[PDB]
């Protein structure tokens, strides 16, 4: 598979129309798993999957701007499970990136980082077997 963490450059940063695909396994007592869309150091769109925050399944988005994560948005929709291939599929939008695991529709995250051809790096983490990571345009 791929070593994790794992970066994946994003040449020219993301674009609508561009779909960047993860495919990996979970392990068995998963924590967490992350995707952190980066602009430099900033995060322009960090996806968090938390297997067991106070025993509830949540995944957390957030942006982080100069060292500080700002106000996080969260989905109790958690289609992850320990020990579990998945795939996940985030789209660029003009106004959001939208995120599908499994084939069906999870989120979308409004841009907060507008300088979409600065997000240049994709940090792949967590308690993952990393099978793929890769991007095409659509
Ligand atoms: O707001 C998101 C942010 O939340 C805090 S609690 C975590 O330590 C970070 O890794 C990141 O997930
Ligand atoms: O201290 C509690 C908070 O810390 C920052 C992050 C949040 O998700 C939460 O973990
Ligand atoms: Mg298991
Ligand atoms: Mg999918
Ligand atoms: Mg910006």
């Amino acid at each position: 598979p791929l070593i994790v963490p794992y970066n994946l450059p994003l040449p020219g940063g993301v674009v609508p129309r561009m779909l960047i695909t993860i495919l990996g396994t979970v392990k068995p007592n998963a924590n967490r798993i992350a995707l952190d869309f980066q602009r430099g150091n900033d995060v322009a769109f960090h996806f968090n999957p938390r297997f067991n925050e106070n025993n509830r399944r949540v995944i957390v988005c957030n942006t982080k701007l100069d060292n500080n994560w700002g106000r996080e948005e969260r989905q109790s929709v958690f289609p992850f499970e320990s020990g579990k291939p998945f795939k996940i599929q985030v789209l660029v939008e003009p106004d959001h990136f939208k995120v599908a695991v499994n084939d069906a529709h999870l989120l979308q995250y409004n841009h907060r980082v507008k300088k979409l051809n600065e997000i240049s790096k994709l940090g792949i983490s967590g308690d993952i077997d990393l099978t793929s990571a890769s991007y095409t345009m659509i």
